[PDB]
């Protein structure tokens, strides 16, 4: 029950994502089995991550990701938001995944990623989870800004972030997967 989307909603979500109608319905079944209410909350989102990272404290990073999934900022991830975020992150083009990643790093949505916003995310990633030159979130952030901040003003515009990411082979590789594979 409800474990079926209305016809118009299947048509709409299939047209807004890289999934087939059958895939959208399969994801809804899984979403509903795990979230009876159809509303994934911050705490429920925290568990999906705690699963994959029993060793670290994924609370801060899971919260950062939750906020990007929560396109309506109502504090709950509804299926439409869930499937569209899974679509871009798992199957989007490189340019699409970069725009999503920018949204993740630009904490206050002002169009620039400041050094401190990036540090917050990277520190969260380290807390969630090395060679000396990358053993602290501050060193990782300094290298990223050395490589991407072209006008050297301490902030990355979407253009600096996209170009800077495309210049780095490891970043290009990480954002070029489709269902986890090249
Ligand atoms: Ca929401
Ligand atoms: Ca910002
Ligand atoms: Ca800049
Ligand atoms: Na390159």
């Amino acid at each position: 029950s409800n474990s079926k989307l209305k016809p118009e909603v299947v048509e709409e979500l299939t047209r807004k994502t890289y999934f087939t109608e059958k895939e959208v319905q399969q994801w809804y079944k899984g979403f509903i089995k795990d979230c009876p209410s159809g509303q994934l909350d911050a705490a429920g989102f925290q568990k999906i991550y705690k699963q994959f990272f029993p060793f670290g404290d994924p609370t801060k990073f899971a919260t950062f990701v939750f906020n990007v999934f929560d396109e309506n900022k109502d504090g709950r991830i509804e299926f439409s938001e869930f499937i569209q975020a899974l679509s871009v992150t798992s199957r989007g083009t490189l340019d699409e995944k970069l725009r999503w990643a920018f949204k993740l790093y630009d904490l206050d949505n002002d169009g620039y990623i400041t050094r401190n916003e990036m540090l917050d995310i990277v520190d969260a990633i380290y807390q969630m989870v090395l060679p000396e030159e990358e053993n602290t979130p501050e060193k990782r952030v300094d290298r990223i800004f050395a490589m991407m901040d072209k006008n050297a003003d301490g902030k990355l515009t979407l253009q600096e972030f996209q170009e800077g990411s495309k210049a780095d082979p490891s970043i290009v590789q990480a954002l070029s997967l489709y269902d986890g594979l090249v």
